């Protein structure tokens, strides 16, 4: 019913997305960027989407191209799956506490792309989350939210009220976006 | 069930309101102040009210008297239609993104009039929204929210978190008030 | 189903709590600290808990030991009654207007104790609410929210956006916590 | 070759656009908003487009809905007329002196919507340009540039380096956008 | 006609450059520093050079020696390929929007080395762009522009007007330099 | 075709100008003010004018009268040679790096005299460039640009973005004006 498959092939990367808005959190994400996989898994899961993301790209340069192409493809999938948007809540918002961090997201499935990203501490503009694989530059958080909003053609407002840990700050925002979208896409009984 | 017809006849104006709290967004508004009509249409629609507003007044002076008398009559209608307020959520709140603008409203159907209006940029105290008819002075936004709260006998908190466009800022607040009221008036299953 | 009886006996006090998460606001609170009774009655009632609190302690010293032991016991009861937390909303938040005051609470039933308490005016750190019985030092507000979060093993974020009256400020926060918990404990239909 | 006809019919307005990128400045604009007509005539003319804009809307509210719908439709027309964007300069920029005013615009026909609007004096956020017809609120300048960029799917950077007259400031920006687009859409001989 | 092959062999690295000023963007770059490869590919491509860069060096230390030796060799190639500079535009400049970033470069093929690098945010002095290979320290951006200007014996002015993403900021500057050089090297018909 | 001879005889000086807009940089300048000769030679040359300037005046007082009368006569020559301005680019701009200095000029051949001169360091208001002949007070730079714009009846915006050497700062501005005029006077193929 509210399903979309998107294939996005650029010079930099290859994305396949399958998205059901009316899922149960059946999520599988593989981008070659394990922190990004974790954020997109949290997003699909907390939005009660069924979501599959398979992506490969030029991670020898860094994660940016793959992260962005994935967020563009995912936005386009959200846009297509929503269709005409008849009968939905349209507006959604969620607070996510994560230990010391409090994040908020608010959505209007308006059909007009807009993203306002505020309150993220300045040190996230040069912070790296790094393990044994491809690292994740938190400066990309904004870019992901912008790409998503631009291609789904929605208003997306993401706020960090406060926080310290860059992992708590980043995950709280992805989870906020996710639960905001969940409320906004659900059928409006009136 | 939760219906009220209010007639308000002053030296300055004539107001008829018909309000059903349990509507489907069947809204008709005619005040001679077309921007106000647009805001009150957004309010009735986003609150899932059935609402009829017919108003005439001294618009040769300006919109103020008609705007205020209408907001007083509309408040009184909300107050009467709520009745004893048995079994309702009582508390409601909503975030409204509108492009660059984010507004919020929170309500307590307490039976104690109170309005706190914060965060609206200072230039809305001398901004005019003007077309081919009677103009709308955004300084009146507060007055409308105050009049509504005073006569419905509710606590109404309206916040502009941020914004630039006076039309986005004003409409976002009316829509926030509307969805806050919608959540607050709905039956509480517990 | 989601019931817990907690008995807590310290050198300073004796607490019995009985808590049903799936109640109708059947609340009885007796701590010897009548303002605290009023706050805990508001909390149980606004959370739609069935709640019984019987506490006696060393109020000849002041309310602190009894308030804290009660909040610890109540937290432990919330923790036990939630059990494995299968199938619940998990996240909850609420705005509470109270005349001039606006408070907010957000919860994550994470299993990781955390409390962030912000925005409370500085004069509540030496304010007393006093009647004909044992008085209530508002400096204890934070301590109560911290104790509750620590022993229920949840993330609890409590914000005063603004306010003036210490009674409005305190009650608004307890009511916010209550409605945040109510949303968070309810079954998630998905 | 690089032609597009767009029809956009909303609740608020009716837009017809016909756009040839490879024109000689054959421009006809009728929106019911004569200052807007003047700005869009300057844009089509200074971009050497052939452009026809016919729009009607709810100007009894004010110009906003009609201005925005027109800018959305015009953006969509630019997007469609560019097609695959094979063989073009892609990047374009122009300085426009206008008496005391200096404006600049830079474009990347990237396929990624983005608009950065800077340097416009603060008083243009509540300035009105008013004649004998529907007035023009200069706060809308940004909104127009944003709408255009979002729907043409280009990067558009518009700068006021300095200026005083709101008419000089506004027209200089529209002319800058126009000549930036003209350079960017032209065939790249290499 | 305007071709140069440069071989540069230091203790730290081995560089081979082949450069045609009058190319079609036939570019192949391999330095062992994949982000640098991406920047130098963008530069050759956006300048419509035919360009081959093969470099190996002491990347076990970090990218610096290889980046610098490559920029020195590339500058020397630009210098030799320009020859006597008879009949060329000499002056060139370009604006590059890249999402939120706006960069500018201006060139004078003067025969006097000079580089002015301004406006780059302070956090790019300790930012790393890191993937699965050798990372790129953005502090090197200036060094690259300086090395290039010193060895091509040109005036090179590179400006970041504004920006946030270090990848957008860096790539925008390389693209600006590239299009500035493209305009400056082209035959002057007068 | 686009030629003008101007003779200007005041109490203070005697000017003969011959100007072809469609020249090859055939320039001869003799004012008795050798630094001025150098600046006007750079201007005619970098604008691809054919230009002859012969001037004599009261240099025993200082260069001012001769500089100004020459700039007035030269402006009048530009005005007359442009004629009706049918079919020209009209708008032109150029960046000129000169070692540490970056200057910019933008022109609108509008038929409305206007000059905005900004960014020149304050010490150029009392700097002298002095050799073995009549010296040049850099405070006159503005006066020259103003005189030129007033009598050619064009908008001329001249910016020093930054610089240190008064000779680099002055020459960069004359060269910027020159290349801005060159782009603006050239035939517009559309
Ligand atoms: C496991 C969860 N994703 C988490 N990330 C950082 N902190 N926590 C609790
Ligand atoms: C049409 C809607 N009422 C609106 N007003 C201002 N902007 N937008 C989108
Ligand atoms: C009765 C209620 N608990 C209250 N306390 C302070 N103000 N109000 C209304
Ligand atoms: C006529 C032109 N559109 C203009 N508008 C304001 N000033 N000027 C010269
Ligand atoms: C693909 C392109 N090189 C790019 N890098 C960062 N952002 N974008 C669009
Ligand atoms: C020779 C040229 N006119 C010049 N003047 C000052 N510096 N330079 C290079
Ligand atoms: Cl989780
Ligand atoms: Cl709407
Ligand atoms: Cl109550
Ligand atoms: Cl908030
Ligand atoms: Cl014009
Ligand atoms: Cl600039
Ligand atoms: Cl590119
Ligand atoms: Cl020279
Ligand atoms: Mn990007
Ligand atoms: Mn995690
Ligand atoms: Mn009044
Ligand atoms: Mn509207
Ligand atoms: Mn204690
Ligand atoms: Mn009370
Ligand atoms: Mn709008
Ligand atoms: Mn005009
Ligand atoms: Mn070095
Ligand atoms: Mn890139
Ligand atoms: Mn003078
Ligand atoms: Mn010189």
């Amino acid at each position: 019913s509210r399903r979309a498959r998107i294939e996005r092939r650029t010079r930099e990367s290859d994305i396949v997305i399958e998205l059901d808005l009316d899922g149960t959190g059946q999520v599988a994400v593989d981008t070659g960027v394990p922190f990004y996989d974790h954020m997109l898994t949290a997003l699909g899961s907390h939005a009660s989407f069924d979501l599959t993301v398979r992506a490969t790209g030029d991670v020898e340069i860094e994660a940016h191209h793959t992260i962005e192409d994935t967020a563009i493809a995912l936005g386009t999938a959200l846009g297509q799956a929503l269709g005409d948007k008849r009968g939905i809540r349209r507006f959604g918002d969620a607070f996510i506490p994560m230990d010391e961090t409090l994040a908020h997201a608010a959505v209007d499935l308006s059909g007009r792309p807009y993203c306002v990203h505020t309150g993220e501490p300045d040190h996230l503009q040069h912070t790296t989350i790094a393990g044994s694989s491809v690292p994740y530059h938190t400066v990309i958080n904004r870019h992901v939210f912008e790409s998503l909003a631009a291609n789904a053609r929605i208003a997306l407002h993401v706020r960090v009220l406060y926080g310290r840990d860059p992992h708590h700050i980043t995950e709280a925002q992805y989870k906020a976006v996710a639960r905001a979208l969940r409320q906004a896409v659900e059928p409006d009984p009136r």
